[PDB]
């Protein structure tokens, strides 16, 4: 799988998240306790900040084309395409 570092408020966790995995999906798997709400990429809820590695949100429908290009993800529509580092609970950066 790859490995998923999850830079959050309360320190760095890094986690195992396969290709065909959500990351909010594996970081809850994982014992992670991280904000979501609808689930499905339409509000920024789950918003993660994308520091190095990629993610595969293209589903998502909520941000928009300079929020994407500053790194920002939503975690409950994202696919890891490589190991990569995201700095969680970034809804209020957005
Ligand atoms: S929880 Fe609404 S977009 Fe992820």
């Amino acid at each position: 799988a790859y490995k998923v570092t999850l830079k959050t408020p309360s320190g760095d966790k890094t986690i195992e998240c396969p290709a065909d995995t959500y990351i909010l999906d594996a970081a809850e798997e994982a014992g992670l306790d991280l904000p979501y709400s609808c689930r499905a990429g339409a509000c920024s809820s789950c918003a993660g900040k994308v520091a190095a590695g990629t993610v595969d949100q293209s589903d998502q429908s909520f941000l928009d084309d300079a929020q994407m290009g500053n790194g920002f993800v939503l975690t409950c529509v994202a696919y890891p395409t490589s190991d990569c580092t995201i700095q969680t609970h970034q809804e209020e950066a957005l």
